[PDB]
């Protein structure tokens, strides 16, 4: 036989005269239905958004946001089995680590994605010139891959410090064991230090900091839109295009700004090139603005690569240039930012990017609301559990609330897909269409 040293928080939990267990069937059914609903709801969401819906940047955020919830409701039926046998983990040690990791993986992922969403909207409003030339779908996909890697990285310690602990009544707990690996000379000290180190860091990186970014990005937008509304109602600013001085301040540090919008710098480069300058002189003010965007999107070298297209613009053969530009890799990989430039060359009319209002606003505000209401109460008790190492009086209070608010965060994965439909008419329409098509196939 063996013997492991445990933290005082655990030892009391390991001591609460019979092998017979009482089964709360109500919780079994409650978590049972939540498993099926959670899998089916997020299941059809991924299909509707990903297969039968036009792919943009915002729908990419939601797509990954529905993927983490799918994994979250995949671990749920194993937790139902846990309750079915009277609160006991009977599926080995390695499966205990993996099952627990999913909960934390979904936690960090959801907190990072809600941050990315708020920042994507912020860049769209605060820096219009940059956004229209770089906010592509492929970039949105690339960002998510980084976020998941950081999500996995932050769930590494929780995988390590999970362990199965035998009780005195026969049950087997699956919970924290901060002494499992590399315990210091002082067990009591390292029990408290690394426990608070987990509760505090998880509270900041995955909740408080997301909420801070969300609220901070929300205030920047509302003020920027108010200023823009005042500019639009001015007679002078009627046909103005590619503005920068909306944020105020001087215009001397334009070459040093992140998410750059230095329009003047590109113009000097255009005149420096022997290929682009005579073409630039041929075009009118509107078609010059579209040429600058091309320089912004692929650089001077790439724009000078379209020989036949430049020759067509210089002779004012617009429709002929439009046909040529449409058969390129530039238009094939990023159609949205490309179609806007090509059409400008055709019509000779400018289409304002800052005219287009944001989408999925009702969706994000609803998911955030559910996010703060489900993970809110959880972190409150989690921080108290770390505090309960020095104060013994808080311990019975933790044993009551923590099992509930944990299941509350669990049910967050079941709430979101319902909220997706109620705040997005396009989603609901596309769903009833698929539903009707499916039912018609049988008849
Ligand atoms: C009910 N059991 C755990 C409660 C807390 C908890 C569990 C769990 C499983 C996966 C992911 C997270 C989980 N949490 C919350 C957390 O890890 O912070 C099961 S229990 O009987 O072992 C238990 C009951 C009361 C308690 F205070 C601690 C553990
Ligand atoms: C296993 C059961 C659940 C399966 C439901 C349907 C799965 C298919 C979902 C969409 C697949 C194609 C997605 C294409 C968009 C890629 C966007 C991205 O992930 O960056
Ligand atoms: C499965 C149980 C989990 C449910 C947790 C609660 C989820 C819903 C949270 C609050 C949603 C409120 C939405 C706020 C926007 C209201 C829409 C409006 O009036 O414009």
């Amino acid at each position: 036989a063996t013997l492991k040293p445990l933290c005082p928080i655990l030892e009391q939990m390991s001591r609460l005269a019979t092998s017979i267990r009482y089964i709360d069937h109500a919780a079994v059914l409650l978590h049972g239905l939540a498993s099926l609903l959670g899998l089916v709801e997020n299941g059809v969401i991924l299909f509707v958004v990903g297969c039968r819906m036009r792919q943009t940047v915002v729908t990419t955020w939601v797509l990954h946001l529905a993927l983490s919830d799918l994994l979250a409701s995949a671990s749920l039926p194993f937790f139902t089995y846990f309750l079915a046998v009277g609160h006991s983990w009977e599926l080995g040690t390695t499966f205990c680590k993996l099952h627990s990791s999913i909960f934390f993986l979904n936690m960090f992922a959801s907190g990072f994605l809600l941050s990315a969403i708020s920042l994507d909207r912020c860049l769209q409003v605060v820096r219009p010139v940059w956004a229209q030339n770089h906010r592509t779908v492929a970039a949105a996909h690339k960002v998510c891959l980084v976020l998941w890697a950081l999500a996995v990285l932050n769930t590494v310690p929780y995988f390590v410090f999970r362990d199965t602990i035998s009780r005195l009544d026969g049950r087997i707990m699956c919970y924290y064991n901060v002494l499992l690996l590399n315990p210091g000379p002082d067990r009591d000290a390292t029990c408290n230090s690394r426990q608070a180190a987990l509760a505090v860091s998880k509270f900041l990186l995955a909740f408080l900091v997301p909420l801070a970014i969300i609220a901070s990005s929300h205030a920047a937008v509302s003020l920027r839109l108010q200023h823009r509304a005042d500019l639009g109602l001015q007679h002078r600013n009627i046909f103005e295009m590619l503005r920068i001085d909306e944020g105020g301040g001087s215009g001397g540090d334009e070459a040093e700004k992140l998410f750059n919008q230095d329009v003047d710098a590109a113009v000097r480069g255009i005149l420096r090139n022997a290929k682009l300058k005579p073409v630039y002189d041929s075009l009118d003010a509107v078609r010059r603005a579209a040429l600058i965007n091309m320089v912004f999107q692929m650089g001077e070298t790439g724009v000078a690569g379209f020989t036949n297209s430049l020759r067509m613009l210089q002779q004012k053969r617009w429709d002929e240039a439009a046909v040529n530009l449409a058969k390129s890799r530039w238009y094939n990989q990023t159609p949205n930012r490309a179609k806007r430039v090509i059409t400008t060359f055709r019509t000779g009319t400018w289409d304002a990017y800052r005219r287009r209002p944001g989408r999925f606003v009702r969706l994000v505000a609803a998911v955030v609301a559910a996010f703060a209401l489900c993970w809110g109460p959880y972190h409150v008790f989690s921080l108290l559990e770390a505090r309960a190492h020095a104060n013994p009086g808080l311990r019975p209070l933790v044993w009551r609330g923590l099992p509930f608010v944990t299941s509350l965060a669990f049910f967050n994965s079941v709430a979101n897909p319902v909220l997706y439909v109620l705040t997005c008419p396009d989603m609901l329409r596309k769903l009833r269409r698929s539903l009707r098509t499916v039912l018609e196939s049988v008849l």
